């Protein structure tokens, strides 16, 4: 399933790589990290590669996806798993970092804002939130150009026609917003610094710091 993710997501290495790099420059080797909506655990695995000694908690509503996540980690790896929705109470922590990839765009805008507040509450002072996210263009005219650029990647990756059809169907349930609006929502939630680190049209890695 990993091959398909790279066919569907432009600049996979730049965007996931940027998320790992900003965490590695922000938190200690022994950081406590929550992967929020870990899915099959691609972001969690990339963090473990860079941070062998980090304490990782992988959270998702899907037991099936978390089972595929646990398969990526060695039997003796201390990685922990929690079955929970984004809208459920977050784990107590504290955490040095909270990370998410391609999950929070499924939430209503009001629930995104509430989630940002609840994440800041479980972060230590100076702690980091990182999102690798599907973002809306700021105008309907630019959204058409974002869509053409996404399709150009998908077609050039030789994506099976039925897998792109399935992708389009899943995207009817997306509630994306532009990157600058959700970065401002981090500031509104009390993150003292927020920045867009990397972007490829529809996809972006952004971060907020608690202090
Ligand atoms: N709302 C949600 N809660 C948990 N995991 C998710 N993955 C995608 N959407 C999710
Ligand atoms: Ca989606």
């Amino acid at each position: 399933y990993d091959a398909l993710k790279r066919q569907l997501i432009p600049s996979f290495d730049l965007l996931y790589g940027s998320a790992v790099s900003v965490v590695a420059m922000s938190v200690p080797a022994t950081a406590r990290i929550l992967d929020l909506g870990a899915g099959t655990g691609l972001l969690g695995a990339a963090l473990r590669e860079r941070l062998p000694d980090a304490e990782l908690l992988l959270q998702d509503r899907s037991q099936a996806m978390l089972e595929q996540a646990r398969q990526r980690f060695a039997d003796d790896d201390q990685v922990a798993i929690r079955v929970a929705d984004h809208l459920d109470e977050l784990p107590a922590g504290p955490f040095d970092a909270v990370v998410s990839a391609l999950s929070i765009h499924h939430l209503e805008h009001q629930d995104k804002q509430d989630l940002f507040t609840r994440i800041r509450k479980i972060l230590r002072p100076g702690g980091i939130f990182v999102n690798v996210e599907q973002v809306l263009a700021p105008t309907s005219e630019l959204e058409k150009m974002y869509d053409r650029q996404h399709e150009a990647h998908v077609l050039a990756s030789d994506t099976p026609a039925e897998e792109w059809a399935a992708g389009r169907e899943r995207m009817k349930h997306d509630i994306p917003i532009d990157v600058e609006t959700q970065i401002q929502w981090l500031r509104d939630a009390g993150f003292t610094t927020a920045d867009c680190l990397a972007k490829d049209w529809r996809f972006a890695t952004y971060a907020g710091w608690n202090g």
